[PDB]
């Protein structure tokens, strides 16, 4: 039960500096994030865009190559979980607060405003651009990290860490040396800022959903939502035990409430129009896939840079930062799975759920816009969902259910991430200290709250700007994780049985 | 060997008492078809569009998988036909009447009017859209149904029926039970209306051809009756005379006459422009494939719904209703082949023939539009081919040949389909009774004539409306045929 | 190996006839080239466009098939060049002069004027259209011709000749008869005119560079003669002297000066914008690949014919002319490599260089257009690189390096191609006589000069018209080489490789 204090102190110190900086110096912190956002988006936006699509190609090649047959674990090892059970668990890997936050807003803004290189009121571009940010690019990054940890821990028996995946390139001297520790420090920092963004989005949307109950104010979002969801629920469940019996119950509530919320909009909404957006979004996603993969700051005659920072480069930075958690989560539930089957399940099942989600919620909002009724309202992204729900019969009750669903994603997402952060701080130990897991949840919630407070009126922008800067160092870890992964697969397994 | 009357009577009652009484109540029939068409297109257009493209993906994955090495028959068994006879045998089946009917109009109307999401006068979109409805989506449906029948009756030795292909899902108890009969009844009803649509188009075009040749005035309802009555009688005489040499004489004449017509327009039309369209049709088809596959009733800002019901959803329903006949036809001529070579041949050979055919007739009509000439006339879809032909030297002679070519496709299509329905009503008997074969052909021509007579001015609209309604029940059989086929393929003798 | 006078003469008099016709009768030569260009583009433009993309599919389908594992050489053979070295030699047999000439002009032209079916000021279309003409279509032709030559020479032990690759179709007797001689004659003629075009572009740009550097008042007709005479003489000295140290030293300078030029523009130019165009050009290339593959004279409502004849049908003809040389060059350095390794290396490595090259020079030129500057100037295609350089600090000294780089490309392009021509006029001898190698290089320079002199104010247009006519016969040799390569490879799987 040793603690990697050399990995805790660096990653921890950076968090407190961000929390201290964003509270007493909101102006200075806001300026730096805006300034740093500009430097990263200009000088490295190509790197996010270029390597975003390299990940999709790289993981498809790996699945279709000889490496697909490799089995994550002992040869002829039965998977620990059934296929249907394994499929049902990836839903806990999904981004339930981002899907709820951007379920209506994203396809609606693309429809209302258009995207660079396209005109307004284009349904296919609206749905295809949303599927770009949510289906394959996010889950190619998670597959790469999940595959690297799965192979290292199961097929090679190495420590469950991000640095253990780099043993092929830097060996054990680097993995336990300065470079290995740096890779593990950047993984914790990325997870804190990747998770903090979702917690901040959820707190923002719950605050908008409470408009029916109370008027919104800074303290309502600041203390009430933040402290209540982080304290009464996250700490208590974690402190009581590693498996508090609440996270398993709440993980069920996330599945049940999400399905009921989708079914209510699907049934009570424009059912036929939603079913039209199923093949419409998949077809237009595949048609425009490379047209959006090649959209850079020089697209639209050079005017695409501002849009990309808000939408595409933010999502790429967000996915890159969530990779250490989602990679660890997918690795755990995929022992004994083949590489080809692991990639196919991870790539396609989450893509199918995101497609259906945005068709129901994105399609319903677009249908309203077409008919004249606009749920746009003022335009804030945190109240588009509750505008959509209030526009259907029974919306008041389901609007309350959406608030409860967000609350259970806040606790579930914090507990799932804090568990991985504890593993990285205990030399890859599967069962981590209750206090260590609690502390990482507090820090992540403190970061997500500080981003909201510092931003003020532009709370969402400060949330997005900080995530891009925090995910930049780990973009190069994922790139080097592709080279390490090929060396690992090519070195051990091939020579094991057939070649030698 | 005996007749399955539990399948004939349910199918005959729907064909006889329900539809063929569209001559007694035309106003009532048209309203139902219009109302039923709106219900299907609105509430189930997504299903046709979504699963039309899944068939293409599913069939490509089957060939690319380890299943492609399975032989359709006994292991290490050679194909019965040569790869040249086999490939030329695919030139039977086929639309034939649909290619002549829509050979000129479909690419021309898309050029004149455009398509949802695109502006008019786009040659790439006009030709890519035509290739969408005729090359891969139709022949992925046929390959699935043909592959399921070929696998069940050749490798596994089951009966040659649609229901026998569902034994993996429903078991032998189901295949002989209520569900097995329902699948066979739906297969017959789909084939009757899928073929009745082709016969209706063939009779409409022959009526337009006769007026264009000045033999008759504008064709009336009685003239259409004579065409269908005369052609069906010629079909009966061949069938009831026994095993006749006439049908193969007509099947060969279809190849020569169809090729003679395509060569004439190619050599006499804008050869260079037609040739330019061969890369243009194929390149733009692959460019827009998924853009067209993602076109739904709420594309073009909720404006593609009317267009889809007339053009895309009609074809998908038309192909799904054709699948039982073309599936059985492909199974017979593909014994001993591998799944990979069967799929690739079925997918690509018709894709190349359709691409070349529409380039000669779609391209020639579009070239006239650009130059200043125009074969649109009054906009009727049945008179465009003869407008194209009469616009070229020697057009009068070749216009007659087009009518002759349509007449032979009528008998060839009625007989080829009536043979499959006879097999479905005789527990999979290949050598079906000649009397049952003639009965199914008469009903098909009676249904086609009813759709034309009922529609009146909007004769085409009534053909397309009823076809979409008839094919909707069989859309879910083909969806289930994918699950049945995969289970069957997985549980092969080589591996369980 | 005795000289093949039955092949030299038919290919020589056609070369000699072009020189006399194009020098003493400039007016008649240009009229025939324009008339013949229209006939070829109108009646066979479909064939160039159809089969340009069939080559890409064919070569990809061969690498991914069971043939991908076949080794180019005796079984269990190892390549004599490391993968790093083998990749380095790929840069030789690249255009060099073509990249230098069209590095700035092509992407800038499409951005400013647009392409059929698209509007102006489209960076994605401008960059993808340039990638269409330089990345996969050219190198799918070179991989087909190089693979066919490599397989028949190493795996089968035939002669290092193009007609030897048709033995599966026309038998051993056929390769020695008229049909085999015809393929050899066409292969030489195609190489001479494909090489003359690159040399003609090189002398056209050098004359522009001299004027841009104020060394000379203007590039008169005699100025172009002086450039070609000086550079062709230097090529002769290297071949006659027998000292290969000179050429290998020049070949290294090409990589050093080319990389130096590219890095200078990358660093002093808009670096961030250049980096944006890397994913932007690759992504928009894969998006539009089939839209551009389907572009014919019937596109844009029947208005793309003139554009295609100038841009796409010229490049397809130009690559078909370069095929015999790049085919032999690739085969020589690709011994012991599997089919899959050869196809992947040949397709992807040169595609990577071209994407970077046009992003640096095309992207810099486009960025100047956006900001209000414009290196377009008079619109002359041979002065756009030097307009781009003089717009950057230190571009006057770097303008000289661009000219010296053009000259070294001129010397090595002539020597590299004439070596292949000498080989294929001496029964496939690996090292033919230096005198015969020098004779073919001089003949190549004479046509390049003749096309430039005959064209006059339309020198560039004359080069393209003649290149399209010369490559038309060879378009069918490459088409049939696909049917001969599959037949030859299949006989190996019977051998089981
Ligand atoms: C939740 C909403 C719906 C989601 C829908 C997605 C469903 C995905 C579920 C995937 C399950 C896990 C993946 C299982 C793959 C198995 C890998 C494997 O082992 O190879 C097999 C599978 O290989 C394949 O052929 C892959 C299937 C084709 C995949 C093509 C998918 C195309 C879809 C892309 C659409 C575009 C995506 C858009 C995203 C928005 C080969 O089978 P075999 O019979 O040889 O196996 C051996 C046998 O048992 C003897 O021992
Ligand atoms: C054919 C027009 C229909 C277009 C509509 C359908 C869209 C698909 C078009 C592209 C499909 C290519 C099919 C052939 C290649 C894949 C099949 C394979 O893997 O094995 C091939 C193995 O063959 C090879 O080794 C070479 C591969 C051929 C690669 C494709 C050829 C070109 C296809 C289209 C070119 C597009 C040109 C216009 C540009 C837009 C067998 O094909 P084949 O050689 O029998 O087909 C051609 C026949 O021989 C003609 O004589
Ligand atoms: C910035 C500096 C300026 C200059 C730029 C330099 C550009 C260099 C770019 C380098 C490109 C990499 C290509 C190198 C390939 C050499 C090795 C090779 O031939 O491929 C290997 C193999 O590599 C692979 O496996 C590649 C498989 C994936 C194919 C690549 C897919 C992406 C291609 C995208 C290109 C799209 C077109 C864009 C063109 C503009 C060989 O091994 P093998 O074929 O025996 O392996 C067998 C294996 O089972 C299957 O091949
Ligand atoms: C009007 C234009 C004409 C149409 C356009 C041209 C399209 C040509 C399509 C022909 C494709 C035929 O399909 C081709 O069949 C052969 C055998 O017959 C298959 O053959 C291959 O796979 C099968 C099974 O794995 C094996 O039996 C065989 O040994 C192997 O070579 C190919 O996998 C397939 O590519």
């Amino acid at each position: 039960a040793s603690l990697n204090w050399s990995v805790i102190v660096p990653a921890l110190v950076i968090v407190l500096a961000t929390v201290v900086w964003g509270i007493g110096f909101k102006d200075s912190f806001t300026n730096f994030a805006s300034s740093a956002l500009s430097a990263v988006v200009d000088n490295l936006g190509w790197a996010f865009i270029l390597f975003g699509t390299v990940f999709v190609f790289f993981i498809v090649v790996i699945a279709a190559s000889k490496f697909g047959t490799i089995r994550l674990g002992r040869i002829d090892e039965a998977p620990e979980f059934r296929t249907v059970s394994w499929i049902s668990m990836m839903f806990a890997a999904g981004e339930g607060i981002g899907l709820m936050f951007y379920g209506t807003t994203e396809p609606l803004t693309f429809y209302r405003n258009g995207v660079p290189g396209h005109d307004e009121h284009n349904v296919g571009v609206a749905m295809s651009t949303t599927m770009f940010h949510w289906t394959l690019h996010p889950w190619a990054i998670y597959a790469i990290v999940g595959l690297a940890i799965a192979y290292s821990t199961f097929r090679v028996g190495r420590k469950q860490l991000l640095s253990s995946a780099f043993v092929p390139l830097i060996g054990e001297k680097g993995a336990e040396g300065w470079l290995g520790k740096l890779i593990d420090i950047l993984a914790i920092i990325a997870t804190v800022f990747g998770t903090a963004c979702s917690l901040g989005l959820g707190a923002l949307q719950i605050g908008a959903g409470l408009s029916a109950a109370n008027i919104i104010e800074d303290p309502s979002d600041w203390t009430i939502v933040g402290i209540v969801s982080v304290l009464t629920l996250a700490f208590i469940f974690s402190a009581i035990s590693g498996v508090g019996k609440g996270i398993q119950y709440l993980s069920n509530a996330n599945m049940v409430l999400a399905a009921l919320l989708a079914i209510f909009v699907f049934v009570v909404g424009p059912t036929v129009s939603i079913l039209n957006l199923l093949p419409g979004s998949i077809g237009n996603y595949l048609s425009n896939f490379f047209q959006m993969a090649g959209r850079t700051a020089m697209s639209a005659d050079g005017t695409a840079g501002e849009w990309l920072g808000s939408w595409t480069i933010f999502y790429w930075a967000w996915w890159i930062s969530w990779s250490p958690f989602v990679g660890m989560f997918l690795a755990r539930i995929s022992r004994g799975r083949s590489i080809r089957e692991f990639i196919l399940g991870v790539l396609l099942v989450p893509a199918g759920v995101s497609t259906v989600w945005f068709s129901i919620f994105g399609g319903t909002a677009i249908v309203f816009e077409q008919n004249g009724e606009s749920i746009w309202g003022d335009g804030a992204a945190e109240e588009q969902l509750f505008g959509l729900l209030h526009a259907l019969p029974g919306g008041q009750i389901m609007g309350i259910i959406a608030m409860i669903l967000l609350g259970t994603f806040f606790i579930t997402s914090a507990d799932s991430a804090s568990t991985v952060m504890g593993t990285m701080s205990q030399h890859g130990q599967l069962e981590a200290n209750k206090w260590v897991t609690a502390a990482w949840g507090v820090a992540t919630a403190a970061i997500g709250l500080t981003l909201l407070l510092s931003g003020g009126d532009n709370a969402l922008s400060n949330l997005q700007n900080v995530t891009i800067v925090a995910a930049t160092p780990f973009l190069f870890v994922v790139i080097g994780l592709m080279f390490a992964l090929v060396k690992d697969l090519s070195n051990d397994v091939i020579y094991l049985e057939y070649r030698e």
